[PDB]
């Protein structure tokens, strides 16, 4: 099915980037997350929603079905799923992802 | 043009009016602030409003020069988004206008 096609092509995604961000262009908690990356010298592979259409509330749907969260932006650091902004951002201070992106 | 009125008519006639978008945390942060001093604010949720949605947040950008979300307005007048609006909730600057 396409549900399962899309929930394949994620965890695709996840396990080939480093970092993926499930994001929106209008929100400042994605725009936070990514700038967040940025400062560290990661380049984040960058989902924008709201630019697929529908399949972005299918993306979103779909998200939600594996990780359990429906809301952006939604996160993943080496494979595995962080995953909201107040998320990232804690495990960052703890400073624990300094680590885990190494590598 | 008949949103301007609406927007003078709302901001003189609640203390705090917050345009807002139901999704937005920042939006959230806000409404949440003010519930923390009491007040409840009137939110009007640009997302709820059809295609007039995107011609308010147009029309609160001319009187305001302000695109974003969270549009606050505080006793008539607009102080801004959520860090300014958090700004001055730290100083305490924001219950010296709601006391008025
Ligand atoms: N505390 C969560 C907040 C996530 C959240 O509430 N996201 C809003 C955008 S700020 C949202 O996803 N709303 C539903 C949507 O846009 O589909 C986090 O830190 O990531
Ligand atoms: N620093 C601003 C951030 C405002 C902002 O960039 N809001 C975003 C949503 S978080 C926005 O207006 N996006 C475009 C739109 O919603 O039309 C504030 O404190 O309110
Ligand atoms: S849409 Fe405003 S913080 Fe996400």
């Amino acid at each position: 099915s396409f549900g399962s096609r899309m929930e394949e092509s994620i965890r695709k995604t996840v396990t080939e980037n480093t970092v993926v961000i499930y994001s929106k262009t209008w929100c400042s908690y994605c725009t936070e997350v990514k700038t967040l990356f940025k400062r560290l010298g990661v380049q984040p592979l960058v989902v924008e929603l709201d630019q697929l259409g529908p399949q972005g509330p299918q993306l979103q749907k779909v998200l939600e079905r594996l990780t359990g969260q429906h809301t952006v932006p939604n996160v993943f650091v080496c494979g595995k799923h962080i995953g909201g902004c107040t998320d990232t951002v804690k495990l960052n201070r703890k400073g624990d992802l300094e680590l885990m992106l190494a590598e």
